[PDB]
């Protein structure tokens, strides 16, 4: 189990990523080795397609069932612009960011949204957080975000977990799992859920793993997260960066299984 995945490729072999490194676009990426593959990067309608995030699907057919995410790095100064792009451009509903701005004094994401009663503008869209209420474990807020070329408002959702360690993973597994089966009651038809945290790659992916056991196990479906995390690196590459993470996720599903 823990050896496997060890074992496994980072990236898949004889996917390309061109765009990702084009100068013009080397300081829109938040790591310079965590980028995404041509054929899955999301792409923004202007003059500069480029933001480094990744369409990431888990087909369950046994379950008639698709899970759409995007998966993405925590935006940089430059890049919030292109983020709410995105959020706007496919009209999503529910963000998932599974970071805080900083850990152990290493900033992770720049502040993409205001503090209530402020508001930010950005690319052209100007947010506004209409509540925010606090769990144990993470953060709710409602956003209103206004296109100020035509004044259209959308409404979503931004979910952010707080009480990951700033080294390792959680002792106790029942918070994030509490969350995770929050994002689940939250997830609509077939609508893609962005979920970040620093590079998009770590707790990004424990995230859609762990979302994948608990539709698996929900209805009685096999489970191989070796399998489960394969089909996300073909997608976006490294996601579940660390054996620490691989393990964590592993008895976590264990214990939904057994619970």
């Amino acid at each position: 189990v823990l050896i496997q995945f060890e074992q496994l490729y980072r990236k898949k072999p004889g996917l390309a990523i061109t765009f990702a490194k084009l100068p013009q676009n080397l300081d829109k990426n938040r790591y310079k080795d965590v980028l995404p593959y041509d054929t899955t990067r999301v792409l923004l309608q202007g003059n500069e397609d480029y933001i480094n995030a990744s369409y990431v699907n888990m087909e369950i057919p046994a379950a008639n069932l698709v899970n759409k995410y995007i998966a993405t790095q925590g935006p940089l100064p430059h890049t919030c612009a292109q983020f709410w792009q995105v959020v706007w451009d496919q009209k999503l509903s529910l963000i998932v960011m599974l970071t805080t701005l900083t850990e152990r004094g290493r900033t992770k994401c720049h502040q993409y949204w205001p503090d209530p009663p402020d508001v930010m503008n950005h690319g052209g869209f100007h947010i506004q957080c209409q509540s925010e209420d606090c769990t144990i474990a993470y953060v709710s807020r409602e956003m209103l975000v206004t296109n100020t070329q035509t004044g259209e408002e959308h409404t979503v959702t931004h979910l952010q977990y707080v009480a990951w360690p700033d080294h390792g993973v959680p002792d106790d597994s029942s918070d994030f799992l509490e969350f995770v089966n929050y994002v689940r009651s939250l997830r609509v038809d077939s609508e893609p859920v962005l979920v970040h945290c620093s590079a998009g790659i770590g707790r990004t992916g424990v995230l859609v793993t762990m979302e994948t056991a608990m539709c698996l196990t929900e209805r009685n479906l096999p489970i191989y997260p070796l399998d489960i995390v394969r089909k996300m690196r073909d997608q976006r590459a490294m996601m579940v960066q660390t054996s620490s993470q691989y393990k964590f996720v592993c008895e976590a599903i264990l214990r939904v299984y057994e619970e």
